[PDB]
This record gives C-alpha cells, structure tokens and sequence, in this order.
C-alpha cells in the first residue's frame, strides 16, 4: 500500500541548566575613626 | 491495501542553555570604628 | 502499506532559570585610631 504521512515534528527541549550564582559583592568601606585619647597629666607644678 | 500509518514523532530537540549568572552580592556592611588614640602627653612645666 | 518515516527533531529549549544572588561582600576593615588625646593643662605656679 502507501506509504504513510512522515511524522510531527519533535518535542521542544527541555529548559537549560540553572545560571551560576552571582559574584560576591564587594568590600565595604572602613570603619569610622576611633574616639580621641585621654587628656594628658598635668604639667610638674612650679617650684616655690 | 489501505495507506501505511503516519511516521511517529520527531527526535526531541536540544536542551536550552544554562540561565543567566545570578545578580551581584550585596555590598559588605561598613568596618568597626577604630581604636582611641593614645592618651595626650603631660603638660608643661609650672614657672616659680 | 508502510509507516511513514518519523518527524524531524524539535526544536531547542528555553535557557534556564537564572542563578542564586551572590553572597555578601566582606565586612570592611576596623577604621583607623582616634587622635591622640588632649595635652594636658599646664602645671600651676609655686606657691610663696
């Protein structure tokens, strides 16, 4: 007899893989300064 | 004789490409503050 | 009569879904000392 019809065309793909993670973020900034010292000692007293 | 049957699916096509890279991290949070500075020197001499 | 020959092959996939957000970036470093503190007062005159 004949031939039959050819077939559909194939399914679609499956989705691709899942992306890579982002990169780390960057640094962040220095901390502020630290408070000033302590006042210093007083001067020697005067002599008499 | 009757037509043969029509011709089964197509192969499946290919899968799709990794996703996109996720977004960027997020920036670090600030440093600590610094130590005091050192405590001030003595102060001058009193006079007589 | 015989079966037909198969369809061809499908067609791709989608690209994946996207990657995971990066990590955070590294907390920054401590800040820098304070300054030194205050010079002390002078010491006072001797007494008479």
């Amino acid at each position: 007899g004949p031939p039959g019809p050819k077939g559909d065309p194939g399914p679609k793909g499956d989705p691709g893989p899942p992306g890579a993670r982002g990169q780390a973020g960057v640094l962040g900034f220095p901390g502020p300064p630290g408070p000033p010292g302590p006042k210093g000692d007083k001067g020697d007293p005067g002599g008499y």
